[PDB]
């Protein structure tokens, strides 16, 4: 049976506010960074086959709506990071084409802490358990059919889990670029 955690029960710490908006900015100087080999640019007609997005907005001009892309993912990060009881701690200080060129880097070239592994798989378990819930959510009270994905966990396959398991280690990356330690005691 796939086992929930309740997330939108915990309100969202003020310590972690700086973290939040630097870390949306970082992601989407990363994700246009994917984009940044090819040259995605904003456009005014969604055609794609000209090769132009609607969603190639920078970060220094958002809204307090258009921010519900660069918040909402984020978002869910703390509220079953902390659901464990573990908390987050302080460490020592840490830092040709145009357009928005960011002076950053991806989430591929750091390598993983040793207080850290376990709670990224238990993190990466829960995105599991909780998107298992969420395709209980979409096309099974509609009138569709039962679906194969109430499969014990060491088994299913990964091409579903690209989105899943990828998120759960950037975001204790920038803990540890922004220098936020990590603890299970």
């Amino acid at each position: 049976n796939p086992q929930p955690v309740d997330t939108s029960n915990i309100t969202i710490p003020e310590k972690l506010e700086y973290f939040i908006n630097k870390y949306a900015e970082h992601s989407h100087d990363k994700w246009s960074m994917d984009k940044l080999a090819n040259g995605w640019i904003y456009g005014e007609i969604y055609s794609d086959s000209s090769k132009v997005q609607p969603l190639m907005k920078p970060y220094k001009l958002l809204s307090e709506k258009e921010k519900e892309i660069y918040r909402w993912p984020i978002k869910e990060s703390l509220k079953t990071m902390l659901a464990w009881g573990w908390r987050i701690e302080r460490t020592r200080e840490g830092d040709a084409a145009h357009g928005y060129s960011p002076r950053a880097i991806d989430m591929s070239n750091v390598t993983l802490s040793r207080d850290l592994h376990a709670m990224a798989e238990m993190m990466a378990e829960n995105y599991h358990n909780i998107w298992a819930k969420k395709k209980k959510l979409e096309l099974e009270s509609k009138g569709g059919g039962n679906h194969p994905l109430l499969v014990p966990y060491d088994t299913l396959t990964a091409k579903e889990k690209a989105k899943d398991r990828e998120k759960a280690q950037d975001i204790l990356k920038f803990l540890q670029i922004n220098g936020y330690a990590v603890s299970r005691g």
